């Protein structure tokens, strides 16, 4: 979400990339909306009526990631199969082991999964979107990411700006989230943010970006719990005994 110029530029970029069949790499921090951008690419493409499938590479160990992406065998179809005719979004790409990476490059270059057991190779037709916040070029240098894979995945790159670089959007989205929380708890009006609250909001780095902002603001509104005076206490850390 948001209206900072750097974010509008991302939306404009997405509008031009979506119609292509080429892979897209999204670089962004947690809570910047990577999967929502991936979804947007899908729905603005010619594949929009096909499936949108997502997988977080970081969540699974090596053998389970391999099975989940490429399938195993009557059969457990993998995510490439499930995304046939549509788009597959792979999050936390940097965590894919080197074996998975080489297999993925093959799927990209040849357009088919390999198969054992008398079964013919499975043909797939999938538009790929990946995301990470790693420095992939730095990983190539270290030997932890495949140069050949990154020589192909990154047809183009969509860089999502962290919230701390979109200070205009911080107060805009904070207001939006505060209003929704007021509705949820049945306060008549959002009474505003004090200048001390605004300083707290604008000074904080938001490592968790929009997701974190929404959480902080919702909690803060709930703890404040009144429309009679402006919200002064922004509860960044729920573990503090405030």
């Amino acid at each position: 979400l948001g209206e900072a110029n750097s974010f509008l530029e991302v939306l404009e970029q997405v509008s031009h990339l979506a119609p292509l069949d080429k892979p897209v790499l999204i670089i962004g921090e947690r809570g910047t909306g990577k999967e929502l951008i991936a979804s947007r690419l899908h729905y603005l493409s010619s594949r929009w009526q096909g499936p949108f499938i997502s997988l977080n590479c970081a969540a699974l160990n090596e053998n389970l990631l391999d099975s989940e992406l490429f399938g195993h065998e009557k059969r457990h179809p993998g995510r490439f199969e499930r995304a046939d005719g549509g788009t597959l979004f792979l999050d936390e790409l940097a965590t894919a082991p080197m074996m998975v990476q080489e297999k993925l490059l093959r799927v990209i270059e040849y357009g088919e999964l390999e198969r054992v057991g008398g079964s013919q190779p499975l043909q797939v037709n999938v538009r790929l979107v990946c995301a990470t916040n790693a420095d992939l070029p730095a990983m190539v240098n270290e030997g932890t990411f495949r140069a050949d894979l990154l020589d192909r995945l990154a047809f183009d790159v969509v860089q999502l700006p962290p919230l701390r670089e979109r200070e205009s959007d911080i107060m805009l989205m904070a207001e939006y989230f505060a209003i929704q929380m007021c509705r949820e708890i049945k306060l008549p009006l959002f009474p505003g943010f004090t200048e001390r609250a605004r300083e707290t909001l604008l000074n904080y780095r938001w490592p968790g970006n929009i997701r974190e902002l929404k959480n902080v603001v919702e909690r803060s509104v709930y703890r404040h719990g009144t429309s009679d005076y402006p919200l002064d206490d922004i509860i960044i850390d729920p573990f503090k005994r405030r």
